[PDB]
């Protein structure tokens, strides 16, 4: 059984909705701005504590979903209107609603509902909610603790809320694999349709982890950009010589996957086929990839092997590259190993879109899969922002895209790597 | 491709190791004891705050892994060996080591290592570490924030630590589906072997969430047992008329899944075949199952369809039943709906082992899958503990097992349900 994409939905730092996000991405816009006190998510703390906490943050830049009741904005009054709904849940529901309406898949019949599942994972959940609860322990105010505390911090709950809203009674699932979360969630859902567990899967990733402890935590891991705090629009620079860590972003990407014959029967429009889901492990380090990028090589090779395609048949690669000194170079090295002559001749088009969106963490793999599907659909490959001085590994030919380029994209591959050395590679093709 | 089980490993409130856990389970033992101040995991808090917090907890019972350097005990010096290892990670590695040495699978060859993956999920991760970090905000001591904070709290990191320990470079994965986590992780891994993503998968679940905020959070939701604080060994009573909520437990279950031909070629000892992986969603309520238990019915029916077996061919069912008023009754109705004449004849053996182990949350689905496999392997069906007065739903010979029944077990099914209405049913058979 073959698996196709019939609906796209997203909410990103470039806007709410596929149209707005894609338009701004191609136009070369950037969703990164400087942090403020409000961004700490510390409404339950006094101003002196807020001020102190802000000062402890090495990284003072982030990529935010725009909130509001106007076009291209995320309306919290519509999507975060319940006590059990944390921000990551609202993003996923918002994106899922767009994807399902795009796919024209809102079944009323129990037969179809039972054959529709959900696989939308989150990477970390809601740290800010756990911080608020922990404050109750410190201040001896535990009576205030919400009965909805547990339900709103569980990383599988986006799938729960989506399935509930639409009555979807197929597999209720979530893959959680750090920054590969959105990729594995989509991939696992594909395997389920292939095996026959479902005919339709609403799959993707979500994350809303811009808050005091998240920023402080990633800053302590030395994972975040710090030296561009006065110039936020230049903070995320994948493949650039002056990159100094990623910029935390937030949002959700959700797609509607469905079995090919099922899609054709109902006359659904098809974006692309999902042809490869390559998985590997680095088996190296909790946070650092290996020098040779073997894990990334394995993941890409496995996705290729599944599709029955040769390296030279790949038109576009959306790289994971998060704007990290070691990470970006390792992936570049891995892309050279997998594609060799196809890459070193300049034939292969590749870019990282994280200069524009930031690192969406658990949602990164899903959002970037959407970008890859859209590359095929529109015949436009997105640029990498802020590559003023390309990494020494690159030359005149082997070079990431620095402008949005029109081209036939019949095949698009998207890499997502996470802490623990967990790797996924999703390969899409026109059908 | 067929998938078989070649290794078992576990760390539970009934002991470290399969040997001790199974022996104590079958002997009708219980791992539940009363909560103390030390169990709050509040080492960074003063005595006054410890006492306040303890007084605020309505549930004062939990099921603990026995620590120590003696047989049947968890040696924390061996497994909690670095600052990056939270308890859930340590339990998983301990369980994985046992499972792999049982499977006799410690390959040196890059080929075999690349064909071996890991799918061990955690449900919540490490709340206590987030609480400690949040305390640094309240006390303005963020200087002391651990560099390993982020790696410690991520629910996928058990898979990461296991893979790097043994150099496994196959799919590095985690399904996180609340209290179905262990089941979906095992089921997902099965699909991966079935498809050809891997030849061997180290799969299961892990949890260590006995701490101040976890107990407070679950207590506030009214999910936990409160009436039996004076008699802890009586607190978990699945299917009993006096049940009043579940008892939080901790531990890990890990199994080695293997492609059938791969197992036979190397002369591996085979416990059972995994024949069915049924998945569904309630699409009803964030925490409560629907009255008719349609989700449970669907999950069980789906696992049956996949196996090619009919209800009458099922020998043992390990119920999810957690000792909650609504939950247990709903599953009882669902079992009756699926098995009808096979249930009411008294020939279907079914029990919940949560009276003995407590609710292991993310590890529940994996530990109970192991019990289902061991039932087949040993020809003994485990009892339900503390059924003094069976629920009115049970009539005549439709009754859960209240003693360890010696019997031929050819087939065994295990149910796991989680918050968000996520349901999994795993079906094993002799081979
Ligand atoms: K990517
Ligand atoms: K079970």
């Amino acid at each position: 059984r073959r698996v196709v994409v019939t609906g796209l939905g997203m909410v990103t730092p470039l806007g709410r909705g596929v149209e707005t996000t894609w338009r701004r991405l191609i136009d070369g816009e950037c969703g990164i701005r400087g942090l403020t006190l409000d961004d700490l998510k510390m409404k339950s703390f006094d101003e002196e504590t807020k001020l102190y906490t802000f000062d402890q943050l090495s990284s003072k830049v982030a990529a935010f979903v725009p909130y509001g009741s106007n076009p291209g904005e995320f309306d919290e009054a519509l999507w975060l209107n319940s006590k059990a709904v944390a921000n990551f849940i609202g993003y996923a529901v918002c994106a899922a609603d767009e994807a399902l309406r795009d796919a024209e898949w809102l079944p009323t019949e129990e037969e179809e509902k039972e054959r529709t599942g959900v696989s939308i994972g989150g990477g970390i959940g809601s740290i800010c909610d756990i911080v608020e609860a922990a404050q109750l322990i410190c201040e001896k105010r535990l009576r205030r603790l919400s009965p909805f505390f547990i339900p709103k911090i569980l990383v599988n709950m986006a799938s729960g809320h989506v399935s509930m809203k639409y009555g979807f009674q197929g597999p209720n699932h979530a893959a959680v694999t750090a920054c590969a979360t959105g990729a594995h969630s989509i991939g696992d859902a594909t395997r389920m349709i292939q095996f026959g567990d479902a005919d339709v899967m609403v799959a993707g990733g979500t994350e809303s982890s811009i808050d005091a402890l998240s920023v402080a935590g990633f800053s302590r891991s030395r994972a975040l950009s710090t030296k561009f705090n006065s110039s936020p629009q230049e903070a995320s620079r994948p493949f650039d010589c002056d990159r100094d860590g990623f910029v935390i972003g937030e949002g959700s990407g959700v797609i509607v996957l469905e079995e090919y014959e099922h899609a054709k029967r109902r006359g659904a429009k098809i974006y692309a086929e999902l042809c490869g889901y390559g998985m590997s492990g680095d088996a190296h380090h909790i946070t650092q990839p290996p020098e040779d990028g073997k894990g990334a090589v394995l993941a890409m090779t496995r996705a290729l092997r599944q599709s029955g395609l040769c390296p030279n048949q790949i038109d576009y690669v959306n790289a994971h590259a998060t704007s990290t000194p070691i990470g970006d170079a390792v992936e570049a090295r891995a892309i050279k190993t997998v594609f060799s002559e196809h890459a070193t001749s300049g034939t292969l088009a590749f870019s990282s879109t994280k200069g524009a969106t930031g690192h969406l963490l658990g949602a990164a793999g899903a959002v970037e899969a959407i970008f890859s599907i859209l590359a095929i659909h529109h015949g436009v490959a997105p640029m990498t922002l802020n590559v003023k001085n390309p990494d020494p590994i690159f030359d005149k030919r082997f070079m990431p895209l620095t402008t949005s380029k029109k081209m036939l994209v019949r095949t698009a591959m998207s890499n997502s790597f996470g802490f623990g050395g967990t790797n996924a590679s999703l390969l899409f093709a026109s059908i």
